[PDB]
């Protein structure tokens, strides 16, 4: 069997912390039921899976940064629905995985997800923020579960997307219209 090894890292909190974080970066502030501002201890507890956050939530960033007109473009313009935005989403994703997965694709599901939620609040739409994010880490744990442990999993993410390794190659923006 498997025992002590570099795999082993939750999507759901991948995702949760994600999201946690960029809506926060845009004033927002999410609530994702566990609701705990009384305790800031920050022990070494989970410090691996805090770099898959981290490494992660700073590659898309990172992009982002750099194509932020293009993705408000998208963002701003974004026509969010409740009622097909799940439908939306996995067109987005499609895309995404269409051509393969690659580390930076990977990156554009994150960045995706994260889009959405900032958009849904922005129609008063919060409640979506939690549908959003749940489809990711389903969807994560659903057909990227796997690529993913081939692919060193989360591990070799973040070396590849490491505090040093500098702005290496992106991903193919997934252009939808
Ligand atoms: C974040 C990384 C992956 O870079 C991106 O490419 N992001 C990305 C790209 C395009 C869109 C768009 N979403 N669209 C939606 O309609 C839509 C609706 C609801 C939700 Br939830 C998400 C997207 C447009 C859309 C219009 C018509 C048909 C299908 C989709 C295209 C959104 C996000």
């Amino acid at each position: 069997m498997a025992h002590a090894g570099r795999t082993g890292y939750d999507n759901r909190e991948i995702v949760m912390k994600y999201i946690h974080y960029k809506l926060s970066q845009r004033g927002y502030e999410w609530d994702a039921g566990d609701d705990v501002e009384e305790n800031r201890t920050e022990a070494p507890e989970g410090t691996e899976s805090e770099v898959v956050h981290l490494t992660l939530r700073q590659a898309g960033d990172d992009f982002s940064r750099r194509y932020r007109r293009d993705f408000a473009e998208m963002s701003s313009q974004l026509h969010l629905t409740p009622f097909t935005a799940r439908g939306r989403f996995a067109t987005v994703v499609e895309e995404l995985f269409r051509d393969g997965v690659n580390w930076g694709r990977i990156v554009a599901f994150f960045e995706f997800g994260g889009v959405m939620c900032v958009e849904s609040v922005n129609r008063e739409m919060s409640p979506l923020v939690d549908n959003i994010a749940l489809w990711m880490t389903e969807y994560l744990n659903r057909h990227l579960h796997t690529w993913i442990q081939d692919n060193g999993g989360w591990d070799a993410f973040v070396e590849l997307y490491g505090p040093s390794m500098r702005p290496l190659f992106d991903f193919s923006w997934l252009s939808l219209k």
